[PDB]
């Protein structure tokens, strides 16, 4: 249902605080779950020849996965020298979806524009990308159809680089 980077990125979300950093993520037991699972992933795939310890590949796998984060502008590294991840530019950038997306529901609307330009403005986030914003989107979509079944019924989100565009569909009660 969803991948390992969005699995690593809805824990982030819902850590009470703004920041974090790299050695107490990797302790917490619901990010030991998604790392232990990639890392076997990635003891299959090593190369002929190669036979690292399950560790390293843990290691591997828990840098892998903050770095596609990071490199998606999801997240960023507030201070390299401590490793401590600033996790403002996720919960910004989720309230900006959800509230885009209540609006865009409350007038009925079918398809709508989302311009990485203006997100990016908006939040001062340089670094998102438009795969970034793309999953954040269906994260709110998500859980906007479980929370509101009598209005959302169906949603698609289609690339525009310059932006997506968000279609939904309306559940009979609302009309």
């Amino acid at each position: 249902r969803t991948s390992a980077k969005s699995n690593l990125m809805l824990i982030l979300l819902g850590l009470q605080m703004k920041e974090i950093s790299n050695s107490d993520l990797y302790k917490l037991k619901e990010v030991r779950s998604v790392v232990t699972s990639l890392a076997s992933f990635l003891f299959q795939q090593q190369n002929v020849g190669v036979m690292k310890s399950f560790d390293s590949l843990e290691k591997e796998a828990f840098r892998d996965l903050v770095n596609r984060l990071v490199s998606q502008g999801l997240i960023g590294l507030k201070d390299k020298t401590s490793e401590t991840f600033d996790l403002l530019p996720l919960k910004n950038l989720f309230e900006y979806a959800e509230k885009r997306i209540s609006v865009l529901m409350k007038l009925q609307c079918y398809t709508g524009t989302v311009q990485l330009s203006h997100v990016q403005e908006k939040l001062h986030l340089p670094y998102i990308t438009t795969n970034g914003i793309v999953d954040v989107f269906k994260e709110c979509l998500k859980r906007t159809k479980k929370q509101y079944p009598e209005v959302l019924k169906n949603w698609w989100i289609d690339l525009d680089n310059s932006g997506i565009l968000l279609h939904l569909e309306y559940a009979a009660a609302y009309s």
